[PDB]
């Protein structure tokens, strides 16, 4: 690239190359549920549950594994003395009425409900253990498709630690962003046991190698007035430059990043010396052809820089009356926030966005007879005092 | 376009071209954890569990973080009584020990025990609550990979109204059901915080610009017979057509929809006069080429419209002795289910689908002393009456 | 093919060629929400909060909606027993207290918390029920984006039998796989209510068609060392070969398989002769170009076989000091892991993973008044019995 702004050649985005081209197959199978048992039979019933909507969650996929008068008187009162202790031989039933009921469901049958209560307890554990699994595979455990892996199951291997892991293989920082925010991993569910409970999964460890200055510019085409009539050159929108001798690029079967491009393979191929001799400066060698469709864009956009034309289409931006432009030798001019408040190249209204961020969203807030018995005592304890000693002495030899 | 049906060339969908190369970065970090606190210290061990199950499942991602014999006898019974008396005390005694039990734990404990069961109703709460982060980011909680965002993330910002959010800004129902439908937004997690609890993550606001009379039409390659040989024109698949002048489509970094085509940037050029030409009805123009191989189709298919051509091919439906076809002027001939039951073009099988629709799945169904103590009040009240009336006015002075 | 490795030509991996262009829509809506009901108002709060719940989580979609000194002495010991008489009535106060207590709320109320205990349970049940939710769509639930669809909604139609459901409809293992593992079917949800609970989503069914021996090979271009130059053959890296006659392949907007390509339409046309001829043997016919770019790869790599060629390059694996090459006839040769440890072909390191598997991760473990009676009843039989007889014969007529 050299001081050619005139005919209309803008550089872009640096992509780096990356090869992946190495797999790896040696799967082995790890069991991963959680242990649950009864001791006391009261999650027999949660277990059951659990179990039932363990099989009923984890398909058979069937399909996967077929392909692959006081003399007298004196007595009658004794009388009613035997009828009050026939009164207390009542309180007596009483004694056994209400010790029945506690004998009958009050004591033990609570308590059992009690590890009821505990059993729920677990069954909300249960819930918590449904959550391991779901941040276990996430949307591979739904169906054996190729998708991204959870970070958690491909780490947390011994130690948990995410330095060990990009210590132990040698990576760098640009693959490994490029397979965090992409997904080149590929996952495929092997088989699935109900009764054991053990998923098996492709586990997929790319291994990037670079090229040293695999540098490629982006090129985006622009007409330039030259005499009367606009020209505009037919040069590829993506092309690799290599000091003098380049080539060009093919992203037919290619998938591109934010500053890189990955391929499954190479695709480099010799480039004709006459479109190098047009990008060096040559632009007698350039193909120039007149335009004919005003669906041609005056202006090029790159990640928002903005190379608005003003010579030939209008640049509004708070009025309409202001014919802002430059020199005739200028054709690409940039247009950032700095020069107006919202920009409008062209006749096509573009902006950017008002409000843009994390909305507030809250889920919920968390809120909030010893008196009788002691004038019981006294009074029998007088009662006897001044009975037993007012009998003894008063009769006798 | 024109009539030329002899030639092979037929209309297909039309799709709308739009532009998207404004970006927006101004992320800012908004709290979502709901609160939750102890007043009873019942949930504690509730909110312990819940904090290290949010630890568990919250990786640290350090890797983003690092890269961005009256006589005595009287006395004898009394001593009697006083055993009676005795026996009385003995009943206070069982008097204390149930109540010791009631003093044991049978009130207080029971009752704590209550407020664990509260607390295992806000453990279900929490469940609830691992649904409200579930449905926050879903896939993107999992990984920071560029996917599609919640719908229930991006609103509910202030009222939960979609219709105040499409008012607010200029936008149409085509790009927004594209970007609802194809997933242009793109989300990336910046940090994450154990112990505050807050998660931040890219936005996404796509600004589509459309522009004016941008319809282009899919057109399908069909050998003609001309003379004895069968001859095929060299025509693009995709080509866009406006009046008289027009330009070609390149579809190599281009993503397709239902009735879009979305392309991060543009590539119109100028197309050679000879195409256009041959277009237009110049058949001498068209670059027409004999057939050299059998795989060329001879019927075009679009959306479950087929072009059988009975000319050279076989379409029998439902028999194999009913040679029916068309005029030798007339190439393609439309074959829907207004004609036969089960359609099959040329050598190969091809129908619809039996069966398709939801199918029913049923997850679950929920199913569903008073009359002792009244003898002993009137036995202990008539006692007390007959007998201190009888005692007092018998013996007096 | 034939036996020319001379050119550097190299046969790859076979795709099968399936055709899809059958669409169906015949959608309906059925009635999946599971029944919940009160029978004695103990899960109405449980009810109205997964109702809340129910209808937080799923958006009202308004968009899609819009758009689409004795004498008086024994009187006064019978006042005494009299006292103690109204001690008995103060027992029987007491005898109500507790019993007050049992009546105020020990037994029904508490009773009443263990049906709100089963609510609770029923609440686990509902959790339950939504992880039937989340199985139902997963991420088809979360948006209206076309995804994979799980295959627990696709089956269990009427008795979850993979086996009839491939058998009632014609289809092979290959079409089979490539739809399991790529995800080519396409999900949009109608319409959402809230009240009646019904979520209907487009059921998508491929119909794939075979092409018989539609066979295609992979070509990677290597150059080759003629008299002094480096000379590359410009072939396409993608052509069809069938007996003689034969066909490019177009894969601008085809997507491949691990063995098989998916293509929506048919891209089949004539090709050259030259080209043919070329292939067949023909090398004079072969456009030859001098290699002006040190970019261009000397080796081969197709699913981790490495054609690496060592009579430019070097191939030194464990050692620095080792010049092993091939003769001079022989241009690409086969380096696996039977031939060195770790191979390392031109100056470009290139390995495979060391550890791959599943990591061991474990959730968690789950771990675990007789006698006084008797002898109130004896003191209260003895008092009696030996009281009543020496009273009664003692004094008489």
């Amino acid at each position: 690239y050299d001081s050619l702004s005139k005919v209309g050649i803008i550089k872009g985005l640096t992509y780096n190359y990356k090869i992946k081209g190495s797999p790896s197959t040696k799967l082995m199978v790890v069991k991963l549920i959680p242990n649950i048992d009864g001791v006391r039979n009261c999650t027999q019933k949660q277990f059951d549950e659990y179990k039932n909507l363990v099989k009923n969650v984890l398909e058979p996929v069937k399909l996967a594994l077929n392909a692959m008068n006081m003399k007298n008187a004196i007595q009658n009162t004794n009388e009613a003395v035997k009828q009050l202790q026939l009164a207390n031989k009542q309180t007596l039933a009483v004694i056994d009425t209400i010790r029945g009921e506690i004998n009958n469901n009050i004591i033990p049958v609570i308590n059992q409900l009690s590890c009821d209560t505990i059993g729920l307890s677990v069954g909300i554990k249960l819930t918590q253990y449904y959550s391991e699994i779901l941040t276990a595979f996430g949307p591979a455990l739904q169906n054996p498709v190729n998708t991204r892996i959870t970070i958690q199951a491909i780490s947390s291997v011994f130690n948990r630690n995410f330095d060990e892991l990009l210590k132990i293989m040698g990576y760098t920082s640009g693959d490994l962003y490029e397979i965090l925010h992409s997904g080149l991993i590929r996952g495929n569910i092997i088989d699935v046991d109900v009764e054991a409970g053990y998923i098996a999964l492709e586990i997929e460890f790319p291994n990037l190698t670079l090229v040293p200055n695999a540098v490629v510019q982006e090129l985006m085409p622009i007409s330039y007035n030259v005499d009367g009539d606009e020209w505009v050159t037919l040069v590829p929108r993506f092309v690799l430059t290599r000091t003098t001798l380049l080539s060009n690029i093919d992203t037919s079967r290619c998938t591109v990043t934010e500053s890189s491009v990955i391929c499954d393979n190479d695709y480099a191929l010799p480039m004709s010396y006459e479109l190098i001799g047009c990008l060096q400066g040559d632009t007698s060698k350039c193909a120039r052809e007149k335009v004919v469709s005003s669906y041609v864009p005056r202006f090029a956009l790159s990640d928002g820089l903005v190379y608005a034309n003003c010579l030939n289409t209008i640049c509004r931006c708070m009025d309409t009356d202001t014919p802002i432009s430059q020199s005739l030798g200028t054709t690409v001019s940039l247009l950032d926030n700095k020069k107006c408040l919202v920009y409008q190249v062209g006749d096509i209204l573009i902006s950017v966005g008002s409000y843009l961020g994390e909305g507030e969203y809250s889920a919920d807030n968390v809120e909030l007879i010893g008196n009788q018995l002691a004038g019981i005592n006294q009074t029998l304890q007088n009662a006897e005092d001044y009975i037993e000693k007012s009998e003894e002495f008063l009769k006798g030899i």
